[PDB]
C-alpha cells in the first residue's frame, strides 16, 4: 500500500485498501472509513466495481437526465467519489470550512455554501436527487465568483469549479460534446 494519504497526500494514521494500493485518512475518505469489514474495498474500487458490472453504464449521458436521477445507492456513492475527487485537490482548502465575509465593497452570499456543509449533506441523506449535491457544489464556486469580484483570488474558484467539472463529466459518463 501506499504510505502517504490519496487525498491530502500527509502521512498518519492510515488505513490500507485491501483490493487497491491506496490509503486514507479515517475522515479524508468518504464516506469516513468503515469501523470493521475485512477486506475493505475503497471508492475508487467501489466505483471501477459498477463500471465492470455493467459496462454500457460508460456510455454517453446527457446532464439532464443525469441530474433528475434519484439519490439510489450507486448514485450516493458516484456522489461521494466527487465530492472525494475534490477534496484531492489541495485549492479545496479555500472552500472547505465555512466562509464570512467582511470586504469592502462586496455583501456575503444569500446562502452560503462549503464543501464540509455538502460532505455532512450526503452523509445524513439530505438530497433526494443527484441535481440538489451537484447545485450546492456549483453554488460555492458562483459564490466565491460573485464576493470576490475583480479581486485575483476569484482564479481559485475558477480553478476548484473545473476540478469539479471534469470530474463531473468522467464519474457520470457525460457524452461528449465540441
Ligand atoms: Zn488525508
Ligand atoms: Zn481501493
Ligand atoms: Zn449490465
Amino acid at each position: 500500500n501506499s504510505n502517504i494519504c490519496e487525498v491530502c497526500n500527509k502521512w498518519g494514521r492510515l488505513f490500507c485498501c485491501d483490493t487497491c494500493p491506496r490509503s486514507f485518512h479515517e475522515h479524508c475518505h468518504i464516506p469516513s472509513v468503515e469501523a470493521n469489514k475485512n477486506p475493505w474495498s475503497c471508492i475508487f474500487c467501489r466505483i471501477k466495481t459498477i463500471q465492470e458490472r455493467c459496462p454500457e453504464s460508460q456510455s454517453g449521458h446527457q446532464e439532464s437526465e443525469v441530474l433528475m436521477r434519484q439519490m439510489l445507492p450507486e448514485e450516493q456513492l458516484k456522489c461521494e467519489f466527487l465530492l472525494l475527487k475534490v477534496y484531492c485537490d489541495s485549492k479545496s482548502c479555500f472552500f472547505a470550512s465555512e466562509p464570512y465575509y467582511n470586504r469592502e465593497g462586496s455583501q456575503g452570499p444569500q446562502k452560503p455554501m462549503w464543501l464540509n456543509k455538502v460532505k455532512t449533506s450526503l452523509n445524513e441523506q439530505m438530497y433526494t436527487r443527484v441535481e440538489g449535491f451537484v447545485q450546492d457544489m456549483r453554488l460555492i464556486f458562483h459564490n466565491h465568483k460573485e464576493f470576490y469580484r475583480e479581486d485575483k483570488f476569484t482564479r481559485l474558484g475558477i480553478q476548484v469549479q473545473d476540478i469539479f467539472e471534469k470530474n463531473f463529466r468522467n464519474i457520470f459518463a457525460i457524452q461528449e460534446t465540441s
